[PDB]
């Protein structure tokens, strides 16, 4: 579409996705990062209410789409200050900012806003986060929804894409347990997922944009979610059988986790609501999930004692 | 050549130039890093003697290029002992284990280890550094040196090259300063540096290592430097000619600076006998920093307020 987009937090998983969607798609894309934005892209501090204002009125975008948040729960947990002003502060402001330029924004929130206790979640089901980044990403809504009217709410589960470490995506974090076959590796299964492909929350997010720039009436709380329903274990079993490895040294852990509590078993999210739309795209996990690791898919030759208990 | 070759720091300024040498000349070339080696590299913690010991005796390399170290004065200042246990400690494990291998190891040292007080610097005049950071490349030449008597240093000055970040390089630093027109810039034109390419580095070593795998007397120290001398306000003036940029905003400073007693003057390196092996190869500066520099190369377009005072 001939139109601007702006995306926080372009340097980050999904970011990065949305970022190559739009573009791709003939939009005047324009990506936003931090640490990492150098040269690819636009360096704003979002905690700096100045550069998020003049970024915003300097570029003037049609859309925004805000990815940038603090996701790590060992960030959240630690520094909980610096998290409520990136993920609930920062999305308020840039609400404020969006609402000034006439910009639709679609800010993106979490599964994690529920509890997990009565799957399918409805977008107007009420929300009950068991942790402080649910607390947050849904404070973030709240923040997002009070400062702008006509802003959407996307909320996604379990993100996986192409990732520049396998700590990225909490999908992507077990490969290395599925390629060490020669020790035995305890999976959690009991916890239901439903691993997302950033580039079809992307294909969501671009469709949804689209929709708006002739439909004023696009606004509000959406839900977007893979329909494969796995635990951490099966996934490490899609994952070994994408890749054609043994998965008889994973052992799956029925059991409900220390964390448990403060972990939505089920927080399925029913997309019923954008399905009415005739948006959504959904990537195979089996396909999607081979794209993402085969460069981490290691290759032994020479390397001996590279699988050595001693070694991680 | 038809050999094998393990480069630690491969991940790093240097490191990354050295790889794509040996590779693009057809050497087996394995490259380590740390933080940032998956997937493209080996994750080897160096300060590991174990992980150090068996990736190098399962390559059995022919040759070891050792580009891994702390180079920050930031580093080396706040935490001396982790530097001196990176700079000293495992390059002096790594000397042992390229002994036990039968691996010719090239140690990458620095010209912070002389004085800077009478140049130019020949590879056996008396080094005397001003800083920690030269101290502990020094005490890494003797470690090298004492544990793997086949072994050679290869002494280099202020490097430059295509960067992650502006921050990657004291040379690349300054670009943002000279991009900054609207603002007046202060630039140190006291301190004598000699700008040169990890390119012309990376070939040095590759040339060092081929020379080597015909003639047992290729060991010692060894001086490489390019051979344009540069103060960094000469080189922010050299990088506004080469984008066609102003340099009036850019004021020098002859002034020897508050930490000017912990630099060296003019730590200028003699390569006469590297020149004496044929050695050698010297991208001009002009050539080298714009080909470095470009994408952060700010194009305005729409960013009117992207120069402003109370942002950088
Ligand atoms: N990852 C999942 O599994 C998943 C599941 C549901 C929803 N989410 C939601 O998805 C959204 C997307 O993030 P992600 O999963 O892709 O996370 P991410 O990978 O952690 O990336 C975070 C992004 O935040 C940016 N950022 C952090 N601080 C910033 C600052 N002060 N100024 C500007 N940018 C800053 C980062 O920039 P730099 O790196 O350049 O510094 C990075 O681009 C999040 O809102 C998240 O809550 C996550
Ligand atoms: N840069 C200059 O201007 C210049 C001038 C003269 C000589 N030097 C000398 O040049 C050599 C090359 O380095 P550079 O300038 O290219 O520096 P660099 O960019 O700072 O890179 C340092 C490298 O160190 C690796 N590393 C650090 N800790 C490690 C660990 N614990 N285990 C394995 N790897 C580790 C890094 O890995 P990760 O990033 O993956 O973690 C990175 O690859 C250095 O020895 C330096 O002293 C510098
Ligand atoms: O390595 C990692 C650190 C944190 C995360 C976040 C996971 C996650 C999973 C969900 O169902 C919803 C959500 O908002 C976030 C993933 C990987
Ligand atoms: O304590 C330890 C025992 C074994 C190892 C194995 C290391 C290793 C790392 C590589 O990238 C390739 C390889 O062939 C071997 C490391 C530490
Ligand atoms: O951003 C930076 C932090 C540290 C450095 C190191 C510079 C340097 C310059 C020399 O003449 C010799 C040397 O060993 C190191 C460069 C950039
Ligand atoms: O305090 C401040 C005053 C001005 C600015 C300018 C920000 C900015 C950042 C961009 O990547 C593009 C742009 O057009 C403008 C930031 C902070």
């Amino acid at each position: 579409m001939n139109r601007r987009v702006l995306v926080t937090g372009a340097t980050g998983l999904l970011g990065r996705a949305v970022h190559k969607e739009f573009q791709q798609n003939n939009w005047h894309a324009v990506g936003c990062g931090f640490r990492r934005a150098r040269p690819k892209f636009e360096q704003v501090n979002l905690l700096d209410s100045n550069a998020v204002h003049h970024i915003i009125h300097d570029f003037q975008p049609h859309v925004i789409v805000h990815c940038a948040a603090e996701r790590r729960p060992d960030v959240v947990e630690n520094q909980p200050d610096a998290a409520s002003q990136l993920n609930v502060d920062a999305s308020g402001n840039l609400a404020k900012e969006a609402a000034a330029v006439g910009a639709f924004l679609i800010y993106i929130s979490s599964d994690y806003v529920f509890d997990g206790t009565n799957p399918p979640y409805r977008e107007e089901d009420i929300p009950a986060p068991l942790n402080l980044y649910g607390k947050t990403k849904l404070d973030g809504e709240k923040a997002v929804l009070e400062n702008n009217l006509g802003a959407a709410v996307l909320r996604i589960p379990i993100l996986y894409g192409e990732v520049e470490k396998l700590e990225e995506s909490a999908v992507t974090v077990m490969f290395d347990k599925v390629q060490f076959s020669n020790k035995s590796a305890n999976m959690d299964h009991w916890q239901q997922r439903f691993p997302t492909h950033v580039k079809d929350v992307a294909t969501v997010c671009r469709q949804l944009a689209e929709k708006r720039m002739l439909d004023p009436s696009i606004k509000g709380t959406f839900h977007w979610s893979g329909n494969e329903q796995m635990t951490k274990y099966e996934m490490a079993c899609a994952i070994a059988d994408a890749f054609n490895l043994p998965s008889s040294h994973l052992r799956p852990i029925t059991d409900s986790p220390v964390l448990g509590a403060q972990r939505p078993r089920n927080a399925q999210l029913d997309c019923s609501k954008l399905e009415t739309l005739g948006i959504g795209q959904r990537t195979p996990f089996r396909i999607g999930i081979k794209e993402s690791l085969w460069p981490f898919l290691i290759d032994k030759r020479w390397r001996q004692t590279v699988f050595h208990a001693e070694n991680l």
